């Protein structure tokens, strides 16, 4: 399939945070190769150094510009007809949500506006696209609407997936996403939240339907199940599932040729024709360039590390 990853360090809060006991450098990207490297090292045993390889890795003086010089890439093959897959991973406190939700600079805002410029240069060429979204999370499992039963509707012919009474809403300019995410605004660090984008392009006569679905995933954060009770526990339980069958799904995915769990999670099954065929997927794993979260920073360049495809390890 046609995977790729990001890593991206966000910048320390300062003063609060500190990197005393820990080391994160990354490599300039090698245009030789085509990846980018890092190593992470514990000052408890500084003879034990981490490396890792990804597509790209932004640093903290990349900002969500800079993020989306290189996704803008990505999220304009959809109106090439492309299904496209953007997943933030990674602890709460990361940035996933600020990488893709910052107003006016996130990944969602950004990839709207994008995406109306190129519907605007299209219509010299005869294209008419319309836009509709909808907003939903998926919450132990759940689906909720966002913009308000829900039952999955996979049409097999068209290879499009529907979901029954979730609310979509009509984008004709970049500027009316406003409503929406207005609409749709802890929780979201137990959820998974996606925003799902359909392109349908006419040429008065060519046709053309892609979808994106651009997710903020509940936080990876690892917590000992066999510490938390009640509603706690269902939701450990649930997030710890729902990530681990993603990155089975996308690992899979990335492999030369098998069973593909798809239909273990309720992610998963969701967006399973968005990630099979030759829907591009983009992994985004978000870490914290701080000492407090080490520990779980590798945590979230092991997950990186096995969603990268056989096109990279
Ligand atoms: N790239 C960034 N640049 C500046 N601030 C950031 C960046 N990423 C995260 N932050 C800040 O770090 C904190 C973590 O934010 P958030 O995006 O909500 O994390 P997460 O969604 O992973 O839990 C926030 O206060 C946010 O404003
Ligand atoms: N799976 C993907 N994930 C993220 N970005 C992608 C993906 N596929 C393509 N792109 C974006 O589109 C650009 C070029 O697409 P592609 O035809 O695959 O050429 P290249 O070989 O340079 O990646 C990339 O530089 C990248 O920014
Ligand atoms: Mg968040």
């Amino acid at each position: 399939g046609n995977i790729r990853v990001y890593c991206r360090i966000r910048p320390a809060l300062k003063n609060l945070e500190n990197s005393d006991t820990s080391l994160i450098n990354v490599n300039e990207f090698d245009d030789n190769s085509g990846v980018q490297s890092m190593e992470v090292t514990k000052i408890q045993n500084t003879a034990q150094v981490h490396e890792f390889k990804f597509d790209k890795i932004f640093d903290q003086q990349d900002t969500n510009v800079d993020v989306f010089k290189e996704v803008g890439q990505l999220v304009q093959s959809s109106l090439d007809g492309y299904n496209v897959c953007i997943f933030a991973y990674g602890q709460t406190g990361s940035g996933k949500t600020f990488t893709m939700l910052n107003p006016g600079d996130g990944i969602i805002p950004s990839t709207i506006s994008h995406i109306f410029n190129w519907i605007n240069k299209l219509k010299t060429k005869g294209w008419d696209y319309k836009v509709n979204c909808e907003f939903i999370e998926i919450y132990n499992e759940n689906i909720v609407d966002l913009l308000r039963k829900h039952e999955i509707r996979h049409d097999q012919e068209t290879k499009t997936t529907t979901i029954t009474n979730v609310t979509s809403c009509k984008l004709e300019s970049e500027e009316m996403v406003e409503i929406i995410l207005k609409k749709a605004n802890e929780h979201s660090s137990a959820s998974h939240s996606i925003f799902i984008i359909h392109l349908s392009g006419s040429n008065a006569g060519a046709h053309s339907y892609g979808t994106l679905n651009l997710v903020d995933l509940a936080g990876s954060e690892r917590i000992n199940v066999s510490q938390v009770v009640g509603d706690r526990l269902r939701e450990t339980q649930n997030i710890n599932k729902s990530l681990s069958c993603l990155g089975d799904v996308i690992h899979a995915l990335g492999q030369p040729d098998r069973h593909i769990p798809f239909r273990n999670s309720k992610l998963t099954y969701l967006l399973q024709y968005s990630l099979t065929g030759d829907s591009k997927t983009l992994m985004f794993v978000n870490i914290s360039p701080s000492s407090s979260h080490i520990n779980e920073t590798l945590n979230s360049l092991r997950f990186a590390s096995k969603v990268n495809s056989t096109r990279l390890v």
